[PDB]
């Protein structure tokens, strides 16, 4: 750190660590930080490479977070529990890692655990993920006796003298392993051969290739998404972490290896953005932490150019200008202030005030391109009611704390009526008198609201119109079917009457309200429900029970498609049916299934559903 720090785009390693709950994602992160060393983004150094560890969403399912996290990072280290082989979230992260094309390597953690087995991992990877693993190391001892590791690419072994990580020594491959080892070396050379003509010829000739040669070939296959080097160890016992770190520099990609980010031009034509430090700056904000003692920290990833300390940058997705006060780099133990952050690098910036997650930041006379609160797409309303995306983009609303998820219904009429509101009273408040006659009528779906005043000859005193409208306005917030907002109607005030001294503003507000409660009740009202658009990812083995579930959930299948080794089914299913789904889709596809849905349209609840809802 600091002393003799080097840059180079080629020496950068922006990685993420993906894993199923309990696989050991954090414990390996802790160890990695502990080893390199002697926040949305922590940085460290290993063999002259800056490794930036981007923190990944713990809830492997929150697409917005997962989607974005895959864009800021360049390589992933998928961690497996060596006694479970591929697991649910692992498969999910896997498909995720593909829909975004992020090179990866795997780490079979927990080799010390009772039940641990490298082959269980390799096989399940091969079958569920449909991944081509490459065995790069072989264990020595097993379970309670695991205690060394064999580098089959280099044919070297390492033994660990304690569970503390303070005793490591290179040793000769034990005789009892020399052949399994010789076997895997060849399998590996064989694979490398698929990526370098030169290695095949030598393989064929019985010549042993150079480790530089092999490494490169595997690195190439890996960056190409062809193979998936597999490593193993025990984060908890301090066996294998350094070897894992060497692999990150050897095979994960640099910002130069992966392909250009693309963002849309100010007019609309998407252009690709190469990581050139000397070209227009363009950065993307991916996380906004509020430091308990430095304040709003904005974490960014720089795609092009150089962001310099104390400069003016332009947030293009907000049109605002911002001032970059300081630039920071989080480390294991400690922060470091920097003067600049060049392309392909990441850090935190102090000084932004209107920049929220997902915002693009181009500089001075840099072209305005768009690359895409902490946020979660929420919205507060009112007794609180925190509407949200799931469980326009906010059709499921919970209220306060206890209040269970409710589906945002709406109501309307189908037949135009011509009603009449009337208020007559002898309240303490003198004599109240209001009387309006209106014509309500249906408007095309989504047309909103339209109020027309058609009163002639001051039949209703001009000072009261605003009040009949405030009345109408209020009544509409709670239709008489199930009590949800009334929409898509056009009301025309066309007659009524008043009393010279009895009329009043409230008398006319009430009568506005009433005329409307009737209008809706008498215009053959309907309930409109949100129709979500879902995308269920199912291993084609289960692709029959699933579709069936959809159709039972008043769904309507659109199309199929393949996500490599799985099938993705698009459909429109009432959000009211999609309740609990996740819990019953796991069951339907043995946890190996996952969907994501987006509000699509509003449409009328079928008479039947209506009668149910109504009661
Ligand atoms: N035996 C053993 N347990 C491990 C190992 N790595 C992680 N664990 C245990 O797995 C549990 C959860 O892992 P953890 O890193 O803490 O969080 P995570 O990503 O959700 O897994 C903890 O009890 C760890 O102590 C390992 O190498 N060996």
């Amino acid at each position: 750190m600091a002393v003799k720090v080097e840059y180079d785009l080629k020496r950068l390693r922006n990685i993420g660590i993906a894993a199923h709950i309990d696989a050991g994602k954090t414990t390996t992160t802790e160890r990695i930080l502990y080893y390199t060393g002697r926040a949305a983004v922590t940085t460290c150094f290993w063999k002259d490479h800056r490794i930036n560890i981007i923190d990944t969403p713990g809830h492997v399912d929150f697409t917005i977070e997962v989607e974005r996290s895959m864009r800021v990072l360049d390589g992933a280290i998928v961690v497996f529990d060596s006694s479970q082989g591929v697991e649910p979230q692992s498969e999910t992260v896997w498909r995720q890692a593909e829909k975004y094309k992020v090179p990866r390597i795997a780490f079979a953690n927990k080799m010390d655990k009772t039940g641990a087995d490298l082959w269980l991992v390799i096989r399940t990877m091969q079958e569920r993920l449909g991944a081509r693993p490459v065995v790069m190391q072989l264990p020595i001892g097993r379970e309670d006796t695991f205690s060394g590791i064999i580098d089959v690419l280099r044919m070297k072994a390492y033994t660990y003298g304690n569970d503390l990580g303070t005793d490591i020594r290179e040793i000769p491959i034990p005789e009892e392993y020399l052949d399994q080892a010789r076997e895997y070396h060849e399998k590996l050379v064989e694979v490398a051969a698929d990526f370098d003509e030169n290695i095949m010829l030598k393989y064929l000739e019985g010549e042993e290739p150079t480790e530089e040669e092999l490494v490169a070939a595997i690195r190439k296959g890996t960056i190409d998404l062809k193979i998936t080097p597999v490593f193993l160890g025990s984060a908890l016992k301090n066996k294998g972490v350094q070897l894992l770190l060497d692999a990150v520099v050897d095979y994960l990609p640099s910002p130069l290896d992966i392909p250009p980010i693309k963002g849309t031009t100010p007019e609309g034509e998407v252009v690709e953005i190469h990581p050139d430090p000397n070209g227009p700056l363009a950065a993307l904000a991916f996380k906004i932490m509020a430091d308990p003692y430095v304040g709003r920290l904005t974490f960014i990833r720089v795609y092009s150019g150089t962001l310099t300390s104390g400069s003016y940058v332009y947030n293009t997705t907000k049109g605002r200008k911002e001032r970059v006060a300081r630039l920071l780099r989080m480390h294991a133990n400690h922060r470091e202030e920097v003067e600049e952050l060049k392309a392909g690098d990441l850090g935190a910036v102090v000084g932004l005030k209107e920049t929220i997650t997902g915002d693009t930041l181009v500089g001075e006379d840099a072209p305005r391109v768009i690359l895409e609160e902490e946020d979660p797409t929420f919205r507060v309303s009112t007794q609180t009611i925190i509407s949200g995306m799931g469980e326009l983009k906010r059709e499921f609303k919970v209220d306060a704390n206890v209040g269970k998820p409710q589906v945002a219904y709406r109501e309307t009429i189908t037949k135009p009526v011509d009603v009449e509101g009337k208020f007559i009273r002898q309240t303490g408040g003198r004599g109240q008198y209001g009387h309006v006659k209106i014509k309500v009528e249906p408007l095309p779906r989504g047309s909103g609201f339209e109020f027309v005043n058609a009163i002639v000859g001051g039949v209703i005193p001009k000072e009261y119109i605003p009040a009949v409208q405030k009345g109408i306005e209020e009544a509409m917030q709670s239709g008489p079917l199930i009590g949800f907002p009334v929409v898509d109607i056009k009301v025309t005030l066309y007659d009524g009457s008043y009393h010279e001294v009895d009329s009043s503003e409230m008398a006319f507000k009430i009568a506005g309200s009433m005329a409307i409660k009737e209008a809706v009740q008498k215009g053959d009202p309907v309930i409109l429900e949100p129709i979500m658009r879902v995308e269920v990812t199912t291993p084609e083995e289960y692709m029959g029970d699933v579709i069936g579930d959809l159709n039972a959930r008043r769904g309507q299948i659109l199309g199929m498609e393949p996500r490599g080794n799985a099938q993705v089914i698009r459909a429109f299913v009432p959000l009211a049916e999609m309740f609990g789904y996740a819990t019953d889709l796991r069951s339907k596809t043995q946890g190996r299934g996952s969907f994501v849905m987006f509000f699509d349209h509003y449409q009328e609840v079928p008479k039947q559903v209506q009668e149910k809802l109504i009661k």
